[PDB]
């Protein structure tokens, strides 16, 4: 039990020479120098966000540029994700970069797109069309991730509400806004969001955070606007809002994986609930064997602090705890004063989670919620790590082209790195996502097919050797298919390193 457990650690309990969990990144003005980037990957970023309802197309492209030339100065593969703005609604621009908002002002909100580069503390944008048709004298207006609430007071014209402010904060550039139990009939895949999705596609995106998901029939409109150029492109669906945990079972089938938006989430269903509803997004992603990510105000107060307060501590340890592939840091990182600092300490904390996380138990209780019969690929899999606990394998190497096997592998969370030996780069990416695994390399093209696997294996096991998880007389799980089956992996063999 759980309890028992408890009372086997101790604080002296030395870390593990990997880390599992792996760290998201958003990139802005604190940390869009190709400079500023190789800081971020030598502290732990795995994965570059760009969040599009800031910026422009312009500067994204710097962005993905200065990650792509700071990663190659270093040697490793990033991931690049593209934010889609989604079905949402943002304030817009205010008068020289923020406007201060005072306990008991008055203020006033325009539909009028007049006011979209001008906006004040007393009068600015929200470019929600009929949002004098949805709300009345007396409801409240969210801004920015619920942190600042305005009571609508009266109808100034037809497009202008009088509004007082209920609380003291200072707000930036397009700022979230949130109408709780409205329905806001914005479409599914947006005309501006139709042209990012070409966008990434052109320029190569990894994968796409998709907002505000709340139907499988919309991630079906993702992928529909993705196109063929951009179907090997994985679409994270975000859930934020209440009929996306509602959807839960069908929204997850459809996707590559999940980000528990807690930012948006927290104010669209009531904060308390945020706790279970994580709890359960990160379980089913990882009986589905599908990559989740816990976001959103994790080491808030380190974007002012050089050091986290104890419940920020507590959040980014639990999310590990929970099962959570990936954490992700916010303006921390985009516009924060010690972005290095930041993804240090989760990273530290990251570790010291996994010292204390019980990865026999995770796995016996993955491997009882599958359905049986298991195909022969996810069978092969789970009995490799399986054999891994029994043999006290200290490594595994799977070889896999596509991402699959890899992810198949981890979502039976053993206690050694994996290492997948891959052929394709985008999947050296795209397995940033994915807690506990390493890529390695194996350029097909000039090293050749390796159809007899014995090269690509190799290359796992000099890895692994090199990154110290494996001596001579270890030994090392080996995923992959024999000589004949094609299309998934069959076979698995226990060696002896050398
Ligand atoms: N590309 C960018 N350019 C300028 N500022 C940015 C950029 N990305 C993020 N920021 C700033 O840092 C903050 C980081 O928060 P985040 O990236 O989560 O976006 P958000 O506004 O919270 O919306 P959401 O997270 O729901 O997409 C933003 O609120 C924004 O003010
Ligand atoms: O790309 P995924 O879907 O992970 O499949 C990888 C599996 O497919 C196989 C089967 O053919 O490919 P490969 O030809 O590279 O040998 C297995 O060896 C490998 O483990
Ligand atoms: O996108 C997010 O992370 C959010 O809305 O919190
Ligand atoms: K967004
Ligand atoms: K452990
Ligand atoms: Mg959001
Ligand atoms: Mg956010």
């Amino acid at each position: 039990s759980q309890l028992a457990h408890n009372l086997t650690l101790s604080i002296f309990d030395p870390v593990a020479n990997y880390r599992a969990a792996r760290i998201i990144c958003t990139i802005g003005p604190s940390t869009q120098s190709v400079e500023a980037l190789k800081g971020l990957i030598q502290s732990g970023m795995s994965v570059a966000r760009m969040n599009f309802s800031h910026g422009s197309h312009e500067y994204h492209q710097t962005t993905i540029n200065n990650v792509r030339q700071a990663a190659a100065e270093l040697g490793v593969n990033i991931a690049i994700a593209l934010d889609t703005k989604g079905p949402e609604i943002r304030t817009g621009q205010f008068v020289g970069g923020d406007a201060v908002m005072e306990r008991g002002a008055t203020c006033y909100v325009t539909t009028d797109p007049a006011f979209a580069d001008k906006g004040t503390k007393d009068k600015f944008y929200i470019d929600y069309q009929n949002l004098s048709k949805v709300v009345r004298p007396g409801n409240y207006i969210y801004i920015d991730d619920g942190i600042l609430i305005l009571q609508v007071q009266s109808h100034e014209d037809e497009q202008t509400l009088e509004c007082t402010v209920t609380n003291s904060h200072t707000i930036s550039d397009r700022r979230g806004v949130n109408l709780p139990g409205c329905d806001v009939d914005l479409p599914a895949v947006s005309a501006k969001d139709r042209v990012d999705l070409q966008f990434g596609v052109e320029q190569g995106v990894d994968m796409i955070f998709a907002s505000f998901i709340r139907s499988a029939e919309q991630v079906g409109d993702v992928r529909k606007a993705l196109g063929p150029k951009g179907r090997d492109i994985m679409i994270i669906c975000k859930i934020e809002n209440h009929q996306g945990v509602q959807n839960i079972d069908s929204i997850i089938e459809e996707s590559d994986g999940i980000m528990v938006a807690r930012g948006d989430l927290g104010v669209e269903i009531p904060a308390e609930k945020v706790v279970v509803a994580q709890k359960i997004l990160i379980s089913k992603c990882n009986v589905a064997g599908k990559p989740v990510i816990c976001a959103t105000q994790m080491l808030e107060s380190m974007t002012y602090n050089p050091r986290p307060t104890r419940a920020e501590v507590s959040d980014v340890a639990n999310a590990v705890f929970n099962g959570a592939d990936c954490v992700m840091l916010s303006g921390e990182t985009a516009k924060g004063k010690y972005p290095n600092e930041v993804v240090q300490y989760m990273a530290r904390i990251c570790l010291e989670a996994q010292s204390a996380l019980n990865e026999y138990v995770f796995f016996n209780s993955i491997k009882k919620l599958q359905h049986i019969p298991m195909s022969a690929d996810e069978a092969v899999c789970s009995s490799a790590v399986n054999s891994v606990y029994e043999t006290k394998a200290k490594a595994m190497v799977v070889l896999s082209n596509t991402g699959r096997s890899a992810r198949l592998v981890a979502k039976y969370r053993p206690n050694c790195p994996i290492v997948c030996v891959t052929t394709r780069l985008q999947t050296c990416r795209q397995l940033n996502i994915t807690q506990g695994v390493e890529s390695v390399f194996f350029d097909a093209d000039k090293l050749g097919h390796d159809e007899g696997k014995e090269h690509r294996v190799a290359a796992g096991v000099e890895f692994a050797k090199s990154k110290g998880y494996v001596q001579t007389g270890d030994y090392c799980v080996v995923i992959h298919a024999d000589h004949k089956v094609k299309g998934y992996a069959n076979q698995t063999r226990i060696l002896l390193v050398e």
